[PDB]
Parts: C-alpha cells; structure tokens; sequence
C-alpha cells in the first residue's frame, strides 16, 4: 500500500461514515488492496476479501457486455425494433406509439422517465407489463437521460433472444469464461454466503437496512460480486490476451460511445454500452451506482492501464467520487476535498428540522398546560385528517408516479419522521387552539 | 442561413425572451450570420452588425491572450511569485500568508472566494487594496474554482509588467494587430456609440438595466465588441497563417490545459489560459459569460474549423448554451430541449410568491376591516423594526461577504419585492394582531 493512499481511503471512509469499504487499485500489473471496516455492525463481522457486495448500477456493465456478446454472435442487432423481442411492449410519445430500437435502450436514448425506477423496483408480470403504456419523457434517440430502468428492458431482450433466465445467461457468458468465482445475478430474493449486510444512514449513524431484491430489476442492478472477482473483472477489461475472440471483440465494441445525442455545454460525457466514456486525460472509462443500501463505482484508464474499484457497504455519494479521487491521486498526487454527501446532508437536515418540530410541539404543549392551569376532540383531529392526505399526495404532485414508498426506500430513515412530525405538530397545535377557543 | 438553424436561433431567443440576439457561425471558411431583435426596446433600435455588446466573461480570453503574449516575450513567467508584481498583495490560508504564482491566477487555482466578485464588482484603489488580507477558500494549486475575480489580479499584473493602463495594452496587443475595428476595453465608465442597452429580467419581461462599469473589473469583464469583431476574433484563433510569430506561439500556448488540478468524476473540464478545454468530440474549446445585463458564449472546434459566437443583450442561461446547441446541430443535426433558465425560474418564483404575499396582506387587511366593522403604533411597528434587520443581515449569514447590493444587481429586479413584501406583510399582520388585542 501507499501510506498516503491508505490515508485517503480511511479519510473518505470516516467522512462518509460507511461501516465498511473495499477498494482495489491496479497499476499496469501492480496492484494494491484496501479492505477495511466491518461487513456487519450488528455482529462486528470483520470485512474481508471473501465478502460479497451488491454492485448497484455497475450491473449495467455486465448486462451491456452480455448484449454486446449477443450482438457479436449475430443473435441480436443494434437497429432491431424492440417489438421483435418484446411484442407485449407499448410506449407512447405525445400519445403516439413510438418504435424503439434495442440501441435506444442500450445507450439510454429510450425516453423512459426516471420514475419508472419506482415501479420496476416494486417487488410485485414481465418488464412489458410494468412498462405497458408508459409515457416517454422525450423522443427515442433525441436525448440522453440516465433512466436506470432502461437496462431491465435489455434484460428482457437477453432473456427472450437467448431463451434462458438472466442469471444463467450471466453465468454462462461472463462469470464462467472469465473465471470469476462468486459473481452472480440473483434469481430475485436470495440468500448468499457472507454477504455484507446493507446499511443506510439514519439520524447521523448507519441503520441496518434490507429490502427484497426485485426479480425484474436484477438485469440493471443487484448483481453480487466479491472484490477479487472485480479485480478479475478489471483485469479482463484492461488486457485481453487470453480471452475468446468473440468476447474480445464484444468488449472492444462495448466502449463505442454513442455520439449521436445532443450534449450539454459543460458535460459532453459519452455513454457506451454500460460505461461512461470521457476523453479528457483518458480515456477515463467509468461508471458508478448507488443502491438503497449499497454503492459502488469503478474507473478504468486503459491508456495507462490503471483500474480502480470501490465497493462499499452503504449508500453515500463520497464513495461514488472515491474512484475519481483515487485516480486523481495516481495521476497527480493531489485530491479534492470531500464533496457534500446528499444523503448525509438530507439526514442532518431532517435531524435538525424534526428536532425543531418536536421542540415546537413541547413548547405549545407547555403553553397549553399553562393556560389550563390559569383556567382552573374530533373537531380538532379533523386537521390531522386533512394534513395526512395532503402529505400523502404531495410527492406525487411534485413528480409523476413518485410513491412515498420510493422516498422511504431511497431517502434516509429519518425522512419518515417528517410526515409524523408535521402531523403530530398539527395535532397538538390544532387541539390547543380549539381548547383556547373553548376556554 | 440554414432555415433549421435560424429556427433554432429564433426558438431560443423567444424562450429566453431576450430583446436582441446576435449569432455568427463559421464552418471551415463558410460563414452564417443571425442578427435579430432590437438593441434597445425603449426606442426600437433595430439590432445590427455595428452594435456593440459586452463580452462578459469571454473577456478573460483577451486577458489570457495578453498574459500569454507577455509570457512569450519573456516579460513574465508562469512561476513568478505574485509579490514580484503586486508587492501590496497579501493573501491568507488558515491565517498563514500564501505565495501565489501568476499561473495560479491564470488557471483559477488561486483560492480566492467567489464572493470577492461582489467586492471587485463594487465601483468603489487598486486590486491589492480590494483583495488586501483576503482569506482563501483553498490552498493555491490544490483545486480549481472559477472565482471570476482571479483575472483582475492578472489585469494588475499586465499593467505593472507592461507599464500601461489595461485599455492601452489591449489596443496595442490584440485589437490593432488583429485588425479588430471596434473591440475596446473600457476605461471604466465610458460611453460608446451604438451600444445595445443592457436588459435584465423583471416580473416576466425585460427591464432596462445599467450599472457603473467598475474600472478594476474590466480586465476580467466589460470588454466591448461587435459581432464582426468577434468573427475576426474567431478567424484569428483559427486560421493562424497570417498572424505574427510571437502572437501565433502565444495562442498555441493559450490552449494548454492546466492538468495539475483534481478533477471531479463527471466534469473533467480542463481550463487553459481563458478557455475550457474538452477532448470529447473535439477539442471543444469554449468559454461562456453572463454579466448582470449581458450574456455571451463562444465555442470553437478547431479540428473541424467550426466555431459559434453568441452575443446577447440580456442575461439568461439559455443563451449561455446557445453556442453548444448550435454545435450539437452542426455535429448531429439534433439539439436538446431548452434548459430551465435560472434567472427566468427565479423571476417567476418571485412573481408567484410576492403576489401571494400581497394577496395574504389584502386578506389580513380585509379581516381587520371586518373586525373594525365588527367592533362597532410603535409597539406594533417594532416587529418590522426587527424583520428589517433580520432580512438585511440574512444574505451575509448565508454566505460570507454577500451584500444585498450583489443580490439586487445580479438577481431579477423582482427580488427587491421580497424584502419589502415580507416587511409590509409583517407590518400589517402585527398591527392587526395588536388591534385585535386592544379590541
């Protein structure tokens, strides 16, 4: 290890307050490992190379590579209309049915809206039923939008074109040919040996969090792997002498950036079949994924054969910039200050605001007691009856299809205290107002 | 003109609601012009090629080129300590004096905090006095932060090293050798023939806005130019065959991206001496600038000898990316949907909220009048006395050195109505509460 790099790792881990962090750094054959923390705080399970982490959205790299393999063998083509493989699919743009090529989903130019993540994330029907009659945000091929639901359609395409369940396709095409020992696409809700227990921030400290793994979302997330397996993954991507010819050509095509999309002035990030492609001081080929209880980012710089990977036990934006920070250290020897984590900021904001609301409630209760001393129902509870519905419908008004389920799952666990905090404050305040009117 | 491109221009103009828009598009020698709108709504002054616009932050390209010319002649070096040219300068990091090279200011690695724009934007002494004992946000050379005030220090460096006022240095070095007919760096507040009157959004429509041009801020903004002048400017950055050798080599060095700064995962935008450098489908070399009452963004793609130059009569984020939309059209023939302009969004939000506050005030006044009809001072005005100070100090609490002057200058003119709206609402509400207590 480089002591400075290990200090970087520990600093980022402590600032993100994640229970465990696993980082591997490859430099043109030379490798370094950074395996730290506890895979489970509830039993102080020491974190180790053998523990399994959820890859999050990096799963899309595996799905993209599988689709590129299928394309190389000629079983599937980029220009194929999706109806050829998902006849049940119907998608609307301005109320008009829209034909989408497999390439449109492959490069996130399908126009599916981000709120679709909430509906496919539902454990619950194939992808067609969960996307039946969905209304697109934009025309196919006219824009780039990282709607995470896109690669589930690619999962259905893989399943139908190949005639097997996604897990078997993964095992046959990627895990076994690459010699990977533990990487697996779960068959939905499943138990795996020595999996690190997922954690999510709540009230300033990690909270053990687990939710069912939607069967239909695995082709875009929830692929499980170990750090040694991801080292083999990085090695397979960086250098390819031993690989089969079909696999090598599929990887070569996998990095072809989708140039035919409008690009904003300050972003110009190209997206290949799974990988962000950035030409600035690169090619800096990378992705990044935060699951509700896991986060992971991988970065490849093949021109210098540098490969980074950060698998973490908890969702936090800091371990999505962690691979960029490590690459910056390797390139320069300097790294930026830790970015303000959105999850941490939101959790601290809710701590402050719910504590303030409870203090407000205590103050109003004290004033009510004082007025009762100075003096010595359904009508009041109606106000909570309205506030409950108002808050229940509010997220759906702000965004279409945004269920409170999504907010509870993705946001910090303290988010729930805001609805109940507001409802309790309204309860006590309205009741005391009615009492004062009676008094 | 390409009719589709002209439609793009008109669409962006109408959505941004700018009084006037001037765009020139050069394609490997072939050129197109788009001169539209009125340079002044107060007199319907038809916008024309001869009208002068403020270049905003694309001025930094001129100052950067001047510094690079001085560097080529050997009068100045990148590694020179700033104290050599500004002995009056003192800057602190964690309370410790910090030595800054001229390169630090040239590539925005100085650590000055963006709020120094408010102090230098103040008409108000040299740059040293206005930056005397300033506290840096980060160590020199350790980070990239687009503190717009950086190039004013470079203006002082130019003046001291060259021994002339900045305007004369510009005229001698850039305007005259390049044959530019009207581009001039103003000597502070100055009157120029056929300048387009500045405009800023207010209550949903443009408002004629003019503020003094701080003399000390000219080396980083407020340089004036015409569209033919910017066409010559583009033809000088490209097609360098006819230029002097020293000027050619200065331009060659001017695009040298500062690689020694940490780069975020999703940005990786390199900054040369005035120009953002992007390798994605490029080199895409471009700056972009919004003044309080002007906006303009230039974009070059030398490998294909393309370059847009959009100058505008009004500040709006859309025309700060209309030289990226045009590149997208040229490259692909497709362009993205108009981004939500921050100025437009803020102005509409303040329209809604101040109208709601006035409606609230009317309702409370109506209830007070009813209670007066239901009935047949300094004590109440004290509440406004507190609210006034609370709102006055509030921006300074949120950010260091953020004067209400800055908010009024940069924000839409409706922003002032929020202080007064809140103060009037508190006035009427507290007065009616006191009256009810008396009643």
């Amino acid at each position: 290890q480089d002591e400075r790099l290990s200090t970087l790792i520990h600093q980022r881990m402590q600032e993100a307050k994640v229970p465990a962090l696993s980082v591997s750094v490859t430099i043109k054959g030379v490798r370094q490992r950074f395996v730290y923390g506890v895979a489970d705080v509830a039993s102080q399970k020491a974190n180790t190379l053998d523990t399994v982490y959820e890859l999050g959205s990096m799963s899309k790299a595996f799905t993209g590579l599988v689709v590129q393999i299928l394309i190389q063998e000629g079983r599937l083509r980029q220009g194929d209309d999706i109806i050829t493989y998902l006849p049940e699919m119907r998608l609307n743009y301005q109320g008009k049915p829209a034909s989408l090529t497999v390439a449109d989903f492959l490069y996130h130019t399908s126009g599916l809206p981000f709120s679709t993540l909430a509906r496919l994330e539902n454990p619950m029907s194939a992808v067609a039923q969960q996307l039946r009659n969905e209304n697109l945000l934009f025309a196919p091929g006219a824009k780039f939008s990282y709607a995470s639901a896109n690669y589930d359609v690619l999962g259905a395409v893989i399943e139908n074109v190949t005639g097997k369940t996604f897990t078997e396709v993964i095992a046959e095409r990627l895990t076994q040919p690459l010699g990977m020992s533990a990487t697996v696409a779960v068959k939905g809700d499943e138990i795996i040996v020595n999996k690190a227990s997922g954690y999510k921030l709540g009230f300033g400290k990690p909270v053990l969090f687990h939710a069912p793994l939607a069967r239909n979302h695995v082709p875009a997330a929830y692929i499980h792997s170990t750090l040694p397996d991801m080292e083999i993954w990085i090695d397979a991507w960086l250098h390819r002498k031993a690989l089969p010819a079909t696999l090598r050509e599929a990887m070569s095509n996998s990095w072809r950036g989708n140039s035919d999309v409008p690009l904003a002035a300050d972003n110009r990030i190209l997206y290949a079949s799974g990988w962000f492609i950035d030409q600035n001081q690169g090619p800096y080929i990378s992705h990044g994924g935060q699951n509700p209880n896991f986060s992971s980012c991988i970065a490849l710089r093949p021109d210098q054969q540098i490969g980074i990977v950060a698998l973490a036990n908890m969702n936090s934006n800091l371990i999505l910039q962690l691979c960029a920070d490590i690459d910056n250290y390797l390139r320069i020897g300097k790294y930026a200050d830790g970015a303000g984590d959105a999850i941490t900021a939101t959790d601290t904001l809710f701590v402050y605001l719910t504590l303030l609301l409870c203090f407000w409630g205590a103050v109003v209760v004290v004033r009510g007691a004082f007025r009762v001393y100075r003096a010595t129902y359904i009508i009041a509870l109606a106000v909570p009856g309205l506030v409950a519905a108002m808050l229940y419908v509010a997220p759906g008004i702000l965004s279409p299809g945004l269920d409170w389920r999504f907010i509870l799952v993705w946001g910090p666990s303290s988010v729930l205290a805001i609805p109940f905090g507001i409802i309790l404050l309204a309860f006590v305040l309205t009741l005391n107002h009615q009492i004062k009117r009676i008094l």
